[PDB]
């Protein structure tokens, strides 16, 4: 009778060992991870890269007759027949100027390049930048690097490219960061006389705070800043460490692109777009990097734009961009105050030779800074390693039947002898 | 002497095994969890449901003499004695309209319904919606579905109700989302001539971005949008998975509500309120769902409001809403640009046959989109499961005394003799 | 041949046990932790303390001739030679007043000057409501910061009970209508260090256990808008060494009852200024002597700036293990509505323009009646290590602690 109770106890114990062991094994092959959040104080923080664009792509006073000829349809200033659209709400002077530039009688077309057009007709930072301050000391427009995006000629402060060393901040708070007073030059905006898809009613700038290791993607990752306010941006540096397969989904390999030195998801997207447009239309857009020839406005109309839209719509499988394992993100909180005060309106108007109306509707102040001298870390950590797996299997294997790998080897010994 | 040192080693080993084993047992019985954060790229994102209200509950030009008679005191247009309050700083015409509407001389009242009054007097989406675009293609006011909230007649885009399929976005950024130009119609706002508790000075709209599975709760979960700016709202889809008892506190059961098909904490809140008001006052407010009769303004005055206030403090234990285990939340970052530009102000003024002053104080553009085509996941994960407990107990049990469950069974066997 | 493969299996098995066991040993000695996020529903939430300053340090109408004499250079209204700045863009009345106050023919405490000349909450506070019930200016406690005379609602200091809210949403919180008094702003005729073009207020939402640090931790609120602030209470629990970096011993400073990272920062600053200049600035607390405007120019400011740059290691403030933080999301609506501008203008005896350029409404509340908890939790405890080493020790060679002791005996005998 005792051998029966022993047989039942050994059988049930071996069954429990079976299901528990297969449980821990399956849990290991899920490759599970859990997250470790930490806050690290630092004596210094590397200030990020700040890219800003004017919402107006190009200045009206800088557009020329040749520009209307080649890119008149693309710039939406002229209709398909090289004639001005509906004149509703058209200033007499502006409409006469445009009508004069669109005469096109005995006109010899000069050579035209999209990057030349954006570079000269775009808003000059030397005119927009009314004042610059970093850590309380003056900055020059030479700190701003020209970057071409979908919005046109844009500028990146502290880009850290072309061998310039990146700036640091040793104190947090509103004073100890970037602080620029900009004039968005609303007088230079393209007149809107007729409704169009490209017609926009916004006035202000668009800013993206990003690491120097990634290029700007201002059309998607930027936030707007409106004239007439001083906007504060409190930043919190975040350092992210992800896990590669089979734990998570990250880009383990450096994967350097021909266009960009360091791999970033932004660089992967704009690289994918660049390759697609170069293959499909044999030309490259203004914002894209490389050595390819830039598109002509005819190529823009008949190939480039429908090609990108078709790439977005047809299938995401062509452009699948994984996230790198080491990522520096910047968190940001926005707040506003009014500019200028009644005590300063006259002084600003006289300082920049403008009317107080103009100052009120054209001046914005951007204040970008770190809230405090610390950074957060978010790390994906492996939850079950092979040492822990063997430890649990050994513990339960020793608890239920008290056997070992040598014991199973001995049972296989008798099986081979049998 | 050797058996004595052996006895000391076995005793100390058995004590240590005792305290370590009870340690792992207690840690298991705390039922602990830890969190798994992950970010997932996606080729498509389901666009959320967007509900907005005008801050002005009902239009002044649509209020009628009968409305003043029944709900004049409730709307704060008339005083306790059904008379207009002080006319201080009242436009002559503006007051003339109200004085004529509140005559009540030889007036034979007609039936009155609160939901009819809000549905007819509230701001019409056909007049507010100056332009609508979703993913660059035009939308109609018919895309917005009417929901009645505490703020009055409100509208939900991509509500996904009545069999409509939920919309998706295949690109991120400002262009590729919902983008509406609204006229908040500040001329239709209730005149404020005298101080009252209900008096408010704000002008604009209130928006809540929420999953289609939940009803809006704009009085608590909404954010404001001011006229004269294009407000960008960058959304981040977050997918949350919680643990039921005994690990955490989540809804293990489906939790069928009578009013709503899907369970949500909001649906639980307005369910608690609706049930409480039906039991105490036998009527429901406009925002509440169901089939009960709507309250009359007298019922509102003498029963509903004090009942809700008594519900907040006295019965704070009475309404307990557990959180569901699988929840889709949307995070948001707001930024603004100025509207309109000087190059467009007059074109807007002529396009909508308004003065530039009006455009300046009445037009707002709302741009709701996903920052990028990805979603975050926040999961509560069990930290100590029974397999790990048995493995650790077996490991320490085998390290300290080298025993097994069969060893203790044999010890009970020898003890049996 | 069988004993040879048995011996090799025991050798290799002991090697595997060695590397796995040392693996768990080293992993345990990393002292790792992982994060536990949780959301806790509550019937009540303790409302935070809200400190706000006007961006304008002191009122122009309250400055007197003596104040111009002593602190004229510091306040930037007068130059080093006690003369008026450039007369470009100067109000005729303001310039006549300043020249009159600067007559300096036949003609001071910093805290008296800030306390009396600063913006009075009794004039700024046009309306106050908390949970729908009226509040008085006496509920705000005066705190002196770098911005000047500032005010803290629900400060909870001096034994006052902390306020609670039993409902979430815009109505059920603090709601104040303020007049920033833009007419009292210092006239700016020439460039100066204090010169600012902003108009509005600065707010910091913080727990009562920590002092305000509004020049660094504050956000702006612009006039002409009602800004809503949705708050989410967060409770953070950190680990002390060797797991993390937290202050296990509170080691509260004499200046403040409860230890906070901010309180440690301003304590270090006060101590440094007392050591180098034998005086304390306006914002600093204690019983120490306040600086004179001459002391400010030649000692205080360069000492503070040099303290930030020269020795950043000197002030090391550890983070406490239990920290209550408040998350916040801002949004705006326009104030006043066209239907309400006239009533406000007449109610407060101001022009409709003045209301447009001076009135702001602040609405601070909890989004919902819950709070988040973020806890650092130990990933490998000594019981788990002994369990893993025991499991692998029993799987690979099947030995025990008693087995190793017996091996020491048999080795000792032979
Ligand atoms: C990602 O960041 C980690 C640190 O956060 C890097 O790990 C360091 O790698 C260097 C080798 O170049 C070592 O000298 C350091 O000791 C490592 N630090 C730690 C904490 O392990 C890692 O190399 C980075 N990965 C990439 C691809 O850049
Ligand atoms: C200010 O600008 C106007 C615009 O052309 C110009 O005529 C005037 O001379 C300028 N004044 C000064 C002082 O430069
Ligand atoms: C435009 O509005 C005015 C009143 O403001 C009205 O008289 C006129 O008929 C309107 N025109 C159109 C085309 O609606
Ligand atoms: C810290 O806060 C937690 C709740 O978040 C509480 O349980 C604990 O008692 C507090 N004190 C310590 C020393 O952890
Ligand atoms: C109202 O404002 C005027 C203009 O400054 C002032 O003279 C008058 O005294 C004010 N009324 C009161 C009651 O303060
Ligand atoms: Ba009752
Ligand atoms: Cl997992
Ligand atoms: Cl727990
Ligand atoms: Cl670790």
């Amino acid at each position: 009778l005792k051998r029966v109770v022993w047989a039942l106890c050994f059988m049930g114990s071996l069954a429990l060992l079976a299901l528990v062991c297969t449980n821990r094994i399956q849990y290991y092959f899920l490759y599970p991870h859990v997250t470790k959040l930490d806050e690290v104080a630092a004596t210094r923080l590397t200030f990020p890269a700040v890219t800003f664009c004017n919402l107006n792509e190009f200045r009206f006073s800088r557009v020329t007759k040749n520009d209307l000829y080649h890119a008149g349809e693309l710039l939406a200033l002229l209709n398909n027949r090289y004639e001005i659209p509906d004149t509703q709400t058209a200033d007499e002077k502006q409409l006469e100027i445009l009508q004069d530039k669109a005469n096109f009688r005995n006109f010899k077309p000069k050579p035209f390049n999209m990057l030349e057009f954006y570079d000269r007709a775009g808003h000059d930072i030397r005119e927009m930048l009314l004042s610059c301050f970093f850590r309380g000391e003056q900055c020059s427009p030479e700190d701003f690097k020209v970057v071409f995006t979908r919005y046109g000629k844009c500028y990146t402060f502290n880009a850290g490219q072309d061998g310039k060393p990146r700036l640091i901040t040793m104190k947090g708070g509103t004073g100890n960061g970037l602080e620029i007073m900009l004039d968005i030059q609303q007088d230079e905006y393209l007149p809107v006389w007729g409704e169009t898809d490209e017609t926009s009613f916004e006035a202000g700038i668009k800013v993206q705070i990003h690491s120097q290791d990634e290029p700007p993607l201002i059309d998607q990752l930027g936030f707007g800043v409106a004239p007439g306010f001083q906007t504060f941006v409190s930043c919190q540096e975040q350092r992210l460490i992800y896990l590669p397969p089979p734990w998570g989904d990250c880009k383990a390999t450096t994967g350097d692109s021909e266009f960009y030195d360091t791999y970033s998801i932004t660089a992967c997207r704009i690289d994918c777009e660049t390759r697609y447009l170069v293959e499909n239309c044999n030309c490259r857009m203004v914002h894209m990097p490389g050595d390819a020839p830039y598109c002509t406005p005819e190529q823009y109309k008949e190939c480039a734009d429908p090609a990108l839209d078709f790439l977005v719509e047809k299938d995401n499988e062509y452009c699948v961009c994984e996230m790198p394992c080491n990522v520096t993100r910047y968190g940001k909180e926005l707040s506003m105050v009014k500019i200028p005060s009644k005590a300063s309106a006259k002084y600003l108007a006289k300082k920049y030779n403008k009317s107080e109306q103009y100052i009120g509707e054209n001046i914005l102040v951007l204040d970008i800074f770190f809230e405090a001298l610390n950074y957060e870390t978010i790390e994906q950590k492996k939850a079950y390693e092979v040492a822990g797996l063997l430890g649990d299997i050994g513990g339960q294997m020793g608890l239920f039947i008290g056997a070992s790998i040598l014991t199973v080897l001995e049972l296989f010994d008798y099986a081979y002898e049998v």
